């Protein structure tokens, strides 16, 4: 639920949010620099903007109370265990 979506629309989405649908999309465990350029490009825009989003990307994702911190920094759901 969040390919559906349009340029601008994605835009205003919370960041670990539209990770966290990136994940039931994948149903996959995903590295942190690969989901990043899932979301990039699912968005129309370009990887930068969402890079002052990576940073705080690191913030916001690491204050969740859903996701999961599998391997190294594959992050996922620990809704799937």
């Amino acid at each position: 639920g969040i390919k559906q979506y349009s340029q601008e629309e994605l835009k205003e989405m919370a960041l670990v949010e539209i990770a966290h649908e990136l994940f039931e999309e994948h149903k996959k465990p995903v590295p942190f620099q690969e989901l990043l350029n899932e979301i990039a490009s699912l968005l129309g825009v370009k990887k930068e903007e969402l890079g002052d989003r990576i940073a705080q990307f690191y913030t916001d994702l690491n204050i969740d109370g859903r996701f999961l911190a599998l391997s190294d920094q594959t992050w996922g759901l620990r809704s799937w265990y």
